[PDB]
């Protein structure tokens, strides 16, 4: 319920477009009145929570209601985008730290969790690729985690157009 919770769900949400370059600065807008660690705490619970509402097999698979059945991999992603994007657009120091303080607390949500993603069933039959574009938002943000050179060149070049 609070506000940057509201943008988080807007910018993670089950439909099949977004998040928008607006809908992404409104997520990054919060960091005025709320810490980044918040921030991108919120993320991974979602993530998690979304993970988490699955069906393990058929039996469950037909007795749990499940909104959102075979489309619970588009929260996946987009909280990985929005991962992707507060890394490189927050301020270094402060607002950086708190991020990867966060991430390298719950390191495996990225090591374990997504490494080993599966997805069972998606509404277009296009499984492959959703599992594939998933596992690889993971491992850049691994990179990102894991080489501080290349994390900070690439808040550097994502600067070049800031205006």
């Amino acid at each position: 319920s609070e506000p940057y919770q509201i943008d988080i769900r807007r910018a993670t949400n089950t439909d099949a477009w977004g998040p928008t370059p607006k809908h992404l600065a409104k997520v990054l807008r919060n960091r005025y009145q709320v810490p980044l660690y918040l921030m991108t705490e919120y993320t991974l619970k979602r993530l998690v929570d979304h993970i988490a509402t699955r069906p393990k097999n058929l039996y469950e698979k037909a007795r749990k209601d499940y909104v959102n059945y075979g489309s619970e991999w588009r929260v996946v992603l987009k909280c990985l985008v929005v991962i992707e994007f507060l890394l490189l657009n927050v301020d270094t120091g402060d607002e950086l730290n708190q991020i990867r303080s966060c991430l390298l607390t719950h390191k495996h949500i990225l090591t374990r969790e997504i490494a080993q993603f599966k997805v069972k069933f998606s509404n277009d039959g296009k499984m492959e690729i959703h599992e594939r574009g998933i596992r690889k938002k993971g491992e850049l943000i691994l990179q990102y985690l894991e080489d501080s050179q290349f994390l900070k060149k690439e808040r550097a070049k994502n600067k070049k157009n800031a205006l």
